[PDB]
């Protein structure tokens, strides 16, 4: 009689099972930490908060944290990007999960209110899995309390780490945190290839348009940027990049991308006349990569080739100004997560109109809102290292220290090299990889053990 | 005219040498950017520079920049083939001392870096030191260690001369500072992956003259300058196949599209030739060392590779292939300047139909150097304005006549402010075409960064 | 009002077909051009097409350009997978018969184009076929023979049908004339080859969201679809290996990179579990069919394939893979439609943490339509203004109304003029925004061409 | 004491015969072709003239018909494409040779009339091999009488064999020819991989920029505009394409190219007011590939974005028009085949003026006059080729057919698809290829034969 979840469909979890059991398989360094402190339960007596989408990869991973111990109660951190198979198969195997693809934004934060509370109590949790910090903001603004009991935070991505660091400058971070972003496997894993693998995924499950031969402009070129601009490339798109920092835009031109600027001169003083028409004139999609707000902005949209796709890939929505789009525009469903936005106009549009842009996923991650976001062998990487960071914080017990020490061991880190290397060795030997082993003086000429790590910490791969 | 204080292979190629030098300048817009910029200032003025590092047209558009920006110098190349002859006559012709040529021997490659660091049989006054792979930079320490009483600073080029730098660190027996000019993003990640990936290729084809499409490769090493000779090679069409000891870099080579494999059964290099996968190195047409390591294309894989298998090294130092077993063990035929024909049927001569033969370029010397021209001038450019950069703030710092405590404080290994990779970067944007955009004050606060930069924390990896 | 004269899956997702339609004209200039060009002269008025192909959005534009031009038409699908319901619907909300749904039985798919030919329970009054494959044209010429006496022309998509028509042609049991529209290079060159380059691996992705870079892959054949598979499996990062028969066409291949491998040691197909290089097999994690041939990937090779690797097909028909062996002999566990895992443990039950299965896409269907959307709307415009024009050329040619001896004299399987294929071109580059260049009259009496085109010679293979 | 010959430097025989071992193994296909007629000797008194580039290449296919019997007059057909210890080893082997890198036209007409003279008389000649036409030309309009005794021509390329097209049509054509240009081995082989490895070699040997992120405009794409796009996009180039024929632009599109004309609408009016300035002062290396006349005209070359690299690799100069800069604008040397083009003015320039264009080869097969034009493994196919096709000519005895036979087989026609076939076949055994063989019901159910044809003469591949 288990009735604690709140799921679209819960006869959609035997299929959810079926693509559990195939991800598992996908997933060897994930399940390798599985069979590795299955004996020890690492994680006996945590009791975690989860915010990260439902998809069938995070099932892995949440199976992965029951089985070394947990309990957990779970939420998606995006209104679109569960899929509902696998939330499915979570709840009907007894695990706390409120998530369904399509939910409205009060639908969103009653979702992780039911992990927050349990019988309409705060539960006692101890420990946060979070990706993007909404969970995280949450409690440190409306439950304080219940993070005397937190030992630590691992958050997953860019975004959710800049407001982990805001709150450490500013001194309002109550427990520490492990940057799982930045693991290698994760950060140079999925944060890159698997945009790569996923944008033109989601693009063409949308849209089903041919890429190669048209115009692409992406804004931004940190990893996703990369992965993103590679994604349109390999389809033989002719891909222009913007962007801010001159050191990333070396590397794309480097990378055989023209570098410009959708405003004349770089300056974006807010007018249409700033804009470089020409160059959005001959735009056919346009994708944001950056974290930051407003890259493409209403100036940009009104300048857009008809008949453009317009979508975003970094966290959250605001990337795109889709509220000026809303405020003006009138905005034709195709399908679920598909919309032509007439620039005719606000009352209705016509039905033959050629003046359209096509919105994907309402400006939502476009890869978890319109595919299933990056594939199991990849996220391998990215849950591996959730695992090792939960069970790196939940073992240091940093609820249970005095405030002077709590003062002490406040931080925000990365985990050691030596346990990305375990996670990037497993991942090498899933795709049939040899590694070669140093030869004792080989490791003495480098300076280096034969057991690693390979590299010091500044190295940047 | 009058001046005699140089050794370079034919002063008359100096004319070439200068046209070449001019094109150069319109390649690197960083440098020559700094150049106008501190040509007023002279913040080099006083200087007196120990060079070490291949004397191509672009190290002399570095060098006419320091001299440019006041300081004096006296250079030789690093590497016994990487001389460019026309640079080396441009740069002695310029009245600039000079002590480099194509095809020297180790005793003369020697005998030029301490022509640099004498001058009429006594040292030098030199007060810096630019160096690419610490050779320099040991003979000083060794032999000279007065010298580096009145020396300011090292800038180091590469990453096998910064490995030395750390370990002299380390050990206490490093007497100046040093910058890390390696770790510059805009030179680690430029220089060492883009700049292999134009001329690793660059140097196989005016070597050998080989169709690469279709053939095999396997690249050892997938540190920057193995992720750029790999491309190097898949972008003509080989099926290049990746070796590593590091899980994390085998791991992006997988992602990049590679299959990564060991010579060695189970990756196991217990030195006997059991241990050889012979399936593989069969099958191998091209191996290119990338490591820093040594002896990481031995003497059994050596014996194992496909006959007409050719053999290179894009690393710093010639160890990383065992040569020297092929000097004692087989016959070299040499086919043009830095291309030998290494038959394995013997030592003491050779049938000239042989079919039973390796072709080894440079003699295993940095290939892309050896026999091409290195990386090009627009690539060089970032390494270089960081070289620059470099140079500027050590020389400005004065350590040499700092008091003992403040001598303690910044005796390190560091590399230049982010700020500064940041301004060199963008000036390389430019020289493409590229326009950066401009963050609006509220984009700026909303990222937590400035709106002049820098970008990023100094743990970002880019 | 009151039209029942079709068979969808269901009428009211026609709305969403419509939105798609509308969408899918924009992106097909070529074939809207057409319909704007020839709708005031209605050329195909008193045409009654007989078609049978995939009942995509894209068929959806081709059909209702047909009608605009004057046909009549009565359509079915040319696989039971490749449907989309939604465009179905929204051709039979127009009034147009239609007969095709997505995983339609062979039953129901043999029904469908029954319902094409047969009005009212009598032979339609057809004197126009358009077929992608071949069964159309197979059935009437087998089952209603009296039929084709009336009709003018058949108009042919796809490789296997026109190898299908040219065997007719050379047994003398072929009864109309076709134009060869594969032939086309803005269709066998854009649709075989760049279509499956797209649709390939979103077809892969969609049915099992596997990470593809770093895995390995054999592609079977490297005609227009295997050339174009290829690429979509290599530009997404995998290891490819080809296979061909055709030495020529493995020559392309290795000069495009890809190692040019065979299933059976030294090639040689002698029947026997022997002859099957299992070591390859062992490595491999996806195979893809293209050939048009039959049992390419046969019982052996399935049973020598590395654990959970992925099969598919993107031929004509599922005949390339043995799936009746795999019917017969392992057992069968639906992941989803189209998705199965056949488990290589036996045939009565499965364990459902089994790790000894095969992934199997679209029963062995063509997967680009069976597990995703086919070819996208601007690649299948090319290859659908190809079909009106050849729909136009035959029926304005009249050839059911010639004497029999002027029959014989007419008889043929020919591809469209040049100038045609170069005017599709044109409006293809156009929809890009490419701008053509025009000769200047010296310029084209220099290369022996007229300004217009053609500027090519028929022998010309692009 | 053999001095039938002329050369830059006799003693560099021994560099080019060390090339030349290094070559024959990597020429299987011909060097198969000359082991398997050897005994043969079919081409026993034969008598052939050739003219094509005095490379490497060349020398292991001259090798091979004096091996099958043949006695020959060589010369190249290019002032810049010798290489001088090709031509030693092979006058030091006793064969006829005039050729040197870096004649004068004046000297490239001599090398010619050396191969046709003998002793001051006609060579009673009975063989043709041509790369380019200019043998063809100079016997048919100076020395017809020699064809009187002549079997056949074997032309190599595209524009020679446009101009045997054109005198067949015209009726001057007076011996048969075998286009050797479009055997699928050749034509889809040669003209556009064997341009992909050695366009971009040549432009880095001649100024050793950098290619990546800069933008490139390929004039044609037809197969060496094909080859040669690739060659600079594999590079990291930004590549426009231009093109007349709409279906080679289709595919330039689907390849992942913009398409663009240097002139507004592609119409040139023949004035300045015509050209796509915008475009043309952003590109930085113009690459003509057309067999056309004047695709690089002289407004275009006036358009250029300052320091810009110029190079056709067509097969004559008049694809640039280098006249113009002759006339108007000051040349200086960089080093042999590299030209400084000052675009101030005729006469003089300042050292350091940045209003240059850099000329490659001027104007000449920039492959072959900066590089060594394609690679042994790929010069295979072609010259297993020609060797097949003098055979076939000179076994069939042309000049000795009564004149109704004659009649019958005055043509410009290819070799069998099954010679193609198995040219192929040897080209991939040398990769370490395996071909499938079909089983009997495979061949039985696609229609051929288990040996070949496996494709009908339409088929384009
Ligand atoms: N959708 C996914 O699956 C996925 C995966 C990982 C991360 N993300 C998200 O994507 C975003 C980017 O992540 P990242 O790791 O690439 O971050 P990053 O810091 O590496 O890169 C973002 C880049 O955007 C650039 N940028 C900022 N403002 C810009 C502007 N106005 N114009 C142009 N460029 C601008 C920055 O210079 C920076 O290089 C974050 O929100 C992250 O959480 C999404
Ligand atoms: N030729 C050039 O122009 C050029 C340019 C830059 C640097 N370099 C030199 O090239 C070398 C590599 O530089 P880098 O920046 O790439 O260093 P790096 O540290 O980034 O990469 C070297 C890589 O080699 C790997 N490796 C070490 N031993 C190995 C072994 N036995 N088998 C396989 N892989 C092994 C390491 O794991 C590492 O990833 C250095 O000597 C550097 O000075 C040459
Ligand atoms: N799914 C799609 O959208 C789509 C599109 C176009 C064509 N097709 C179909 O795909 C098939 C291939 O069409 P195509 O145009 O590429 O034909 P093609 O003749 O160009 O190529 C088929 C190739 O298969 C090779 N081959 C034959 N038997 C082989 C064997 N046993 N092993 C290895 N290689 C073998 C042949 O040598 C040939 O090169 C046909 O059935 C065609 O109708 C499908
Ligand atoms: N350098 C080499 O090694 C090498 C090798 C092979 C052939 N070639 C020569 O290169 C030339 C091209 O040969 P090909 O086989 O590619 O011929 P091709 O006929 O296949 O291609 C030439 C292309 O140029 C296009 N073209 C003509 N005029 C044009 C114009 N004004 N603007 C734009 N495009 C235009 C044509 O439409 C055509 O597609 C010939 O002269 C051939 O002899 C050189
Ligand atoms: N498939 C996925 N599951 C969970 N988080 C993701 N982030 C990106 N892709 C994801
Ligand atoms: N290397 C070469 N030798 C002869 N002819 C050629 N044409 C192109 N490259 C050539
Ligand atoms: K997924
Ligand atoms: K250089
Ligand atoms: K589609
Ligand atoms: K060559």
């Amino acid at each position: 009689g288990f009735t604690d979840y709140k799921v679209a469909d819960i006869t959609l979890a035997a299929w959810g099972r079926r693509e559990l059991i195939i991800a598992e398989s996908e997933m060897p360094a994930l399940m390798g930490l599985r069979r590795k402190y299955a004996g020890q339960q690492p994680l006996k007596g945590a009791k975690i908060l989860g915010c990260i989408h439902m998809t069938i990869q995070t099932g892995v991973l949440i199976e992965t944290l029951v089985a070394l111990g947990a309990e957990v109660r779970w939420s998606s951190c995006n209104i679109f990007s569960t899929q509902d198979q696998a939330a499915a198969a979570i709840a009907a195997a007894g695990i706390p999960v409120f998530a369904w693809k399509g939910e409205t934004e009060e639908e969103y934060e009653w979702c992780i209110e039911q992990t927050i509370l349990k019988d309409g109590q705060p539960w006692d949790a101890n420990m946060v899995l979070d990706d993007g910090g909404d969970l995280t903001e949450i409690l440190h603004k409306k439950y304080p309390q219940m993070l005397e009991r937190i030992h630590g935070i691992t958050e997953e991505t860019t975004t959710g780490v800049h407001r982990l660091l805001d709150m450490l400058k500013n001194g309002t971070l109550k427990v520490p945190a492990i940057n799982v972003n930045d693991s290698v496997t994760k950060s140079k894993n999925d944060n890159k290839y698997g945009c790569r693998h996923s944008l033109n995924d989601a693009i063409k499950r949308g849209t089903d348009h041919l890429l190669s031969g048209k115009q692409a402009l992406v804004i931004g070129y940190g990893d996703v940027g990369k992965g993103s601009s590679q994604s349109l490339r390999q389809e033989g798109m002719i891909v222009k990049v913007a962007e801010v920092d001159p050191i990333c835009a070396m590397q794309a031109c480097m990378d055989g991308f023209e570098v410009v600027s959708p405003y004349k001169n770089g300056i974006n003083d807010g007018t249409e006349a700033s804009i470089d028409a020409a160059l959005l004139g001959k735009i056919d999609l346009i994708v944001t990569t950056t974290g930051n707000v407003n890259v493409c902005d209403a100036n940009m949209l009104k300048a857009l080739k008809k008949r453009a796709v317009v979508c975003n890939i970094g966290h959250f929505d605001n990337e795109i100004d889709t509220a000026f789009m809303r405020k003006n525009w009138a905005w034709e469903e195709v399908k679920p997560q598909v919309h032509k936005i007439h620039r005719t106009g606000k009352d209705g549009f016509d039905a033959h109109n050629d003046d359209y842009l096509i919105l994907l996923a309402e400006g939502r991650l476009v890869n978890l809102g319109n595919a299933t976001g990056h594939p199991s062998r990849i996220m391998d990487g990215s849950f591996a290292n959730q695992v090792l960071a939960q069970i790196h914080l939940f073992e240091q017990k940093y609820a249970d220290l005095p405030a002077a020490e709590k003062a002490k061991r406040l931080s925000v880190e990365v985990l050691p090299k030596k346990l990305d290397e375990e996670v990037a060795l497993e991942m090498v030997k899933g795709f049939g990889g040899v590694v070669t082993q140093l030869t004792p003086k080989q490791a003495e000429y480098i300076g280096v053990s034969v057991e690693g790590p390979f590299k010091p910490d500044t190295y940047r791969y």
